[PDB]
């Protein structure tokens, strides 16, 4: 499986940087800039320029516009970097200039190449103003257009769950933390399963041309631990009002060490089942993690849900 993670703009690239820095198994890392800079920064080891650095006016640049031209102009390059892939993933933080309008170009190349397409991005915080808002929420009405499935994280959301007197660095990080989430459950089913191997075409049967998806995970240790960390997923803030009967996927990732158990794969598909409908799909697959040792992690994608 050849499976590509985009960062698209700034925000996009930090998420992919921290996606880099904490690891995904077997995934290739490619960050998608108009800011030279930024590409010649970034420990991501693959970087595009799009639109080669061109702007007219101060701050121009903020304009999902650009972005937008800037993919159009080099899409060439974007379709060279993503070919070969079975799934690509798109990182962005939507509301700026290059993620809002680049993003949805990058998903229509590699939609048009026929690879299953799957993105990941914010919306920005509430203090960052109502402009930022309504640019993040048309690119994400653009990018919609051109993916099989698109998980959209509320920074406000995030940023509430936080409170304190936190860092814009640590809220970010945040945000960053459930990107990587969200990429590492679905991708590590297929790049380094544990033992029970999910079949690409069910992924696909749960991402493909499904539309709005949203990801929860959770984490427990000891002799319950299965069911404890379904549970967890399940009530997650994250999908907590996602009525789970009305998905019409459900892509679900247990990951632990050596020591997963059979029975606890049947406890956590038992458990999924339970609160998913009959008339949808449902997938329960396994990843090996072997720095794990007593915990483990259920990541549930829910797809499809309207
Ligand atoms: N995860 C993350 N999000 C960011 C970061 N900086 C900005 N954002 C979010 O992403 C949105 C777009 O900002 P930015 O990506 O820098 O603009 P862009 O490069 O033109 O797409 C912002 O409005 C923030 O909500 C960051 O370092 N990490």
């Amino acid at each position: 499986a050849v499976i590509k993670v985009i960062g698209v703009g700034g925000g996009g690239g930090n998420a992919v940087e921290h996606m880099v820095r904490e690891r995904i198994e077997g995934v290739e890392f490619f960050a998608v800039n108009t800011d030279a800079q930024a590409l010649r920064k970034t420990a991501v080891g693959q970087t595009i320029q799009i639109g080669s650095g061109i702007t007219k006016g101060l701050g121009a640049g903020a304009n999902p516009e650009v972005g937008r031209n800037a993919a159009d102009e080099d899409r060439e390059a974007l379709r060279a970097a993503l070919d070969g892939a079975d799934m690509v993933f798109i990182a962005a933080g939507m509301g700026g200039g290059t993620g809002t309008g680049a993003a949805p170009v990058v998903a229509e190349v590699a939609k048009d190449l026929g690879i299953l397409t799957v993105a990941v991005v914010t919306k920005p915080f509430n203090f960052e103003g109502k402009k930022r808002m309504a640019f993040a929420e048309q690119g994400i009405t653009e990018l919609s257009k051109h993916v099989d499935s698109l998980i959209t994280i509320p920074n406000d959301k995030l940023l509430k769950v936080l409170g304190r007197g936190i860092s814009l660095l640590d809220a970010f990080g945040a945000a960053n933390d459930v990107l990587k989430g969200a990429v590492q459950g679905i991708a590590e089913l297929i790049t380094r399963p544990g033992l029970m191997n999910v079949d690409f075409a069910d992924v696909r049967t749960v991402m493909s041309e499904m539309g709005y998806a949203m990801m929860g995970s959770g984490v427990a240790s000891g002799e319950d631990r299965a069911e404890e960390a379904a549970e967890m997923a399940i009530s997650s803030p994250l999908l907590e009002d996602i009525d789970l009967s009305g998905a019409r996927g459900v892509l679900v990732n247990i990951t632990a060490g050596f020591d997963l158990r059979l029975d606890e794969f049947e406890t956590v598909g038992n458990t999924i089942r339970a609160f998913a409908s009959d008339n949808a799909t449902v997938v329960i697959g396994t990843s090996l993690d072997p720095d794990m040792n007593d915990e483990l992690r259920v990541t549930v994608v829910a797809t499809g849900i309207g």
